[PDB]
């Protein structure tokens, strides 16, 4: 086959670089066409369009835009009041609409042209549940950002009701990071192991009013719910004997994986810089990381697909699209060995529901691992911590005396007590 | 030729004809509720449904004035939680302890 | 005794944290006043119990 253009909606940075997400769609498909051995005879074409991020009118013309030229995939509007809109137009158009931002899926929701590479939060929610017992807490302090993060973490809320965890759910001040009104309620109250459910941006916003605050101590647990802590400063916070875990699915580790990641920062190259922020170099977050492996699931399902010739649809005269629901297929029951380890999708959903994670923590020698989640196996802890090897020493106790004693009267004799005795 | 709409009655489709009457300017009165994020930059739109935000503090009023210490709220749907989100966060100040199922 | 000129006093404040010592009555210059509570406020030392 040819061209076989996709298409992209991306941001509004307004005279600034483009956006991350846009560089990582722009990567992904200048290395494929590139690497010959991946697609051979085919060569993509992107198409990326802006918009508001909060205008869907906008985000609805600029996919009947995009159909009307004739797009083969949309990558996702990244925010959920945008991408709800492009999801019901691409489900009546026929043409898949792969997401990388986790969205609110409405229960009654009758749709099937979308995948979501984003883990979804019923899959985490029961992972940061798995640290809170593995942790044997009892008193845990959520904190969230927006009024959306109670559905990111209603498998966390609803957990009381089976064990001993006592939640003390609190938001945060609006849209200031000042929270430092919130840190005061939050020390009275001897609150000790608290969940916050941040971004990476508003992590670092919290830690510098948490370090201000006096909490930064060897008597505060704080797990976040990002999974980019790796691109977070820590160097402020290493000594202090804190604990910081959290969940990276970045595999860093392996070596194909952790080039692209230089090669990213060799054509990022600039990386908006900002020094008081209290993040690091920009380490390819999340939301780009994901794209980068958009791209390649979805050329898989070209590869095993040779059919596709890209037809300009209209968008008040809808008709679906000639192989919309056999290409689909191909997408759903993918699989593909990315940078986030294995890519699978809810056949049910297309939702990712088996994955794997890095159940990264904070030591004084930086940021490592101690364990992997495993939505089959569970938490896999790596609980060995030789840094000091000898750890505890346990008591010898009461071994309750074993007598030997026949019976003889009146020294042993038995009782005449009308019930059978213990 | 339209002068005012009337609520489509959905979150997922109410979000859609909002950002369509924001741009082309006609009104948008709706009557259910609707999570609005906390961003989208509109006001061209109403909604006279009796909103959670003050529906929260009517039930949160109440249910300390019986002084139960024991409440179990029950939803349905996802949704539901943005809808009693004050209550949610009420152990934080009183000594209430929820158990939501 | 603080190291000998360098402010790098981690290695000092690593042993006073596990003495339990909340009492510190220092004696240095204005300079190495603030030298040390970078370094101590980086240790988990800056908090209600500790005067
Ligand atoms: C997406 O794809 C998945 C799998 O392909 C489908 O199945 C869901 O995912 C898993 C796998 O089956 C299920 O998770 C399990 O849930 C248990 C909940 O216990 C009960 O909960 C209520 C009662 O409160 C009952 O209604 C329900 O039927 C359960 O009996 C957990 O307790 C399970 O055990 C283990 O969980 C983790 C390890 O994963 C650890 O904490 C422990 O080891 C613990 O033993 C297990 O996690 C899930 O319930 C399935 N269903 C749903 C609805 O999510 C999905 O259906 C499919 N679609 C969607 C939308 O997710
Ligand atoms: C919580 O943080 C503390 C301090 O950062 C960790 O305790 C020490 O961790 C180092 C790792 O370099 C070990 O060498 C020490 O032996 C640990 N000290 C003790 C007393 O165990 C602790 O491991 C962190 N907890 C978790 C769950 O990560
Ligand atoms: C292209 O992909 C193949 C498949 O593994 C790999 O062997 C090769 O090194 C890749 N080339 C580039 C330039 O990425
Ligand atoms: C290259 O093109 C030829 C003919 O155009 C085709 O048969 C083949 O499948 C293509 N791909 C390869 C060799 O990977
Ligand atoms: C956890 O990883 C270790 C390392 O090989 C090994 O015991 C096994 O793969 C895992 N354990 C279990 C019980 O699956």
């Amino acid at each position: 086959t040819h061209v076989l253009r996709f298409g992209g909606i991306f941001e509004y940075v307004e005279s600034g670089p483009m956006g991350a997400e846009e560089l990582a769609f722009r990567f992904a498909v200048n290395t494929i066409n590139r690497n010959r051995t991946l697609l051979p005879n085919t060569t993509l074409t992107y198409d990326t369009q802006k918009i508001n991020l909060y205008d869907s009118f906008e985000a609805s013309k600029k996919a009947c835009d995009q159909l009307s030229l004739g797009v083969a995939a949309i990558f996702g509007p990244s925010h959920s009041s945008s991408a709800n809109a492009v999801q019901s137009i691409c489900n009546a158009l026929g043409v898949p609409h792969i997401q990388t931002r986790w969205k609110h899926q409405v229960s009654d929701n009758k749709d099937s042209f979308y995948v979501s590479l984003y883990p979804d939060f019923s899959s985490l929610s029961r992972a940061i549940l798995d640290l809170v017992q593995f942790f044997k807490w009892k008193t845990v302090t959520v904190v969230y950002d927006d009024s959306t993060g109670l559905i990111r973490l209603q498998e966390l809320i609803k957990a009381p009701s089976r064990y001993n965890l006592r939640l003390k759910i609190r938001q945060l001040p609006a849209d200031t990071k000042d929270a430092k009104p919130l840190l005061k309620e939050m020390k009275r109250g001897k609150e000790f192991h608290v969940i916050f459910d941040c971004s990476h941006e508003m992590a670092a916003g919290i830690l510098k009013q948490a370090l201000a605050m006096g909490m930064m101590t060897e008597y505060y647990h704080y797990i976040f719910t990002t999974l980019d802590l790796f691109a977070l400063d820590v160097e402020p916070y290493r000594y202090s004997g804190v604990n910081m875990t959290g969940f990276r699915i970045l595999n860093t580790e392996n070596t194909q994986v952790s080039s692209i990641i230089e090669k990213w920062s060799m054509e990022r190259l600039q990386a908006p810089p900002k020094p008081d922020s209290g993040l690091l170099d920009g380490f390819m977050t999340t939301d780009a990381a994901l794209m980068y492996d958009a791209v390649h699931v979805v050329s898989v399902a070209v590869q095993q697909f040779p059919q596709m010739t890209v037809s300009s649809l209209q968008c008040n005269r809808h008709k679906p699209w000639r192989f919309g629901t056999r290409f689909m297929s191909l997408i759903k029951e993918a699989h593909w060995e990315g940078l986030t380890g294995r890519i699978t999708f809810n056949k049910t959903n297309g939702l990712r529901t088996d994955f794997d994670l890095d159940v990264i923590s904070l030591k004084e020698e930086g940021l490592e691992k101690i364990g992997t989640w495993d939505p089959a196996s569970g938490l896999n802890m790596t609980e060995s911590q030789k840094g000091k090897p000898a750890n505890i020493t346990d008591s010898l106790s009461n071994r309750s005396l074993i007598v030997t004693t026949i019976l003889e009267e009146p020294y042993v004799l038995f009782k005449k007590s009308d019930k059978p005795l213990y």
